[PDB]
């Protein structure tokens, strides 16, 4: 037995569960081994890892730039991590914006 | 695009998602096909759909004979749906029992 390590990420245009509908939607392991319909299970679980699974820690790629657009879209992010319970979920301002937190975690 | 449908299950001993630490986790994916952890990914694509992914009308196999043991585990089910959101949790008064729900979306 291990402490288990998986995860379901949906992301929507829209600004709260509520009011976003899931439009695409990945599963992500992490323990044993990576592996997920995650298009970057490996570098994900890496990101996670790093970052101790907390979500909420994972940085902004300072360098990376994305144009100034408003459209909101709403990433959740449910769970287990390392045998802890996650439920998560943050508006992004636009998409690029999402994948410009943490390299690979919400690149999908 | 499709309607997403991807879930995560997990399992553990207790009454409660409080009280009940998350021991076994599973993920489990039915579109466009089924994949993932779940050791039946297909029968349970299919448990799902049959009962048209509303978890809580999963009947319980009447010839299905439990021991009469107490002995709770709270089954968690998160993710989504053919694009709607699914949140759903309930205590089972044993495994056995669980596992009786359904052939095989909670058998894990």
């Amino acid at each position: 037995l291990y402490a288990p390590s998986a995860l379901v990420l949906t992301v929507g245009k829209g600004v709260s569960a509520t009011t976003a509908a899931p439009e695409r939607a990945v599963t992500l392991t992490c323990a044993p081994g990576p592996s997920g319909t995650h298009p970057a299970a490996g570098s994900a679980c890496a990101d996670l890892a790093a970052v101790g699974g907390d979500l909420n820690a994972l940085t902004r790629g300072e360098d990376v730039m994305c144009p100034m657009v408003y459209d909101p879209v709403l990433l959740t992010v449910d769970g287990v991590w390392q045998g802890k319970r996650v439920s998560y979920e943050r508006v992004f301002s636009n998409e690029c914006e999402m994948n410009a937190h943490g390299s690979s975690v919400f690149a999908f």
